[PDB]
């Protein structure tokens, strides 16, 4: 019912541009594509524009617009991320990967123009050369994850914490845990949510007919975990 959740109906084209600098080596991913908030689904495509990604792609999934989610009506009220549109909201994370290093990212997700934007700066720390994450060791997929989602007031925005499980190529486990703030770009007021949680499936692709390192992505994404 809110002006900004009413700029979701359609089709959103999106854009997302990340810098990146991870134990010095620094990079950027240019994607795009479009969101359909009311089925909760995205498509875009990614593209490494300073040429071999760094790290793998998997590891900047959640990294690289949660203003897609669709949210059930019965639990209209709750949807932070829209109503704080078309200002938006800067986003930020800590992701820690067990026995290895840290991004941190700070993102601003709002309209420019009639187009959603997501730009991201990321800096990790900490890595080991030959680890899991500079040595490329993860597959190539992404699995199904639940992120609870709740209020912080005194931020007057919301919180998450989550752990990701990335494959490892040779069947052993790499977490990536994360947490997560957000607070409204804007000064005007935006709905504080009850707890609930997003539910998040994540397909992978490839194009064999563009030669640069890149990402084809399609996302799913529902909220839940209110009665009423």
């Amino acid at each position: 019912v809110s002006k900004g959740e009413e700029l979701f109906t359609g089709v959103v084209p999106i854009l997302v541009e990340l810098d990146g600098d991870v134990n010095g080596h620094k990079f950027s991913v240019r994607g795009e594509g479009e969101g359909d908030a009311t089925n909760g689904k995205l498509t875009l495509k990614f593209i490494c524009t300073t040429g071999k990604l760094p790290v793998p792609w998997p590891t900047l999934v959640t990294t690289l617009v949660q203003c897609f989610s669709r949210y059930p009506d019965h639990m209209k009220r709750h949807d932070f991320f829209k109503s704080a549109m078309p200002e938006g909201y800067v986003q930020e994370r800590t992701i820690s990967f067990k026995d290895d290093g840290t991004y941190k990212t700070r993102a601003e997700v709002k309209f420019e123009g009639d187009t959603l934007v997501n730009r991201i700066e990321l800096k990790g720390i900490d890595f080991k050369e030959d680890g899991n994450i500079l040595g490329h060791k993860l597959e190539y997929n992404f699995n199904s994850h639940n992120v609870y989602i709740t209020a912080d007031k005194q931020k007057n925005g919301i919180k998450a914490n989550f752990k990701i499980r990335h494959n490892v190529e040779d069947g052993s486990v790499q977490l990536a845990d994360h947490y997560q703030q957000n607070t409204p770009i804007g000064d005007g007021p935006v709905l504080l949510p009850d707890n609930h949680y997003l539910s998040t499936q994540s397909v992978l692709s490839k194009d064999p007919n563009e030669k640069r390192d890149h990402m084809v992505l399609l996302e799913f994404v529902t909220a839940a975990g209110i009665t009423h």
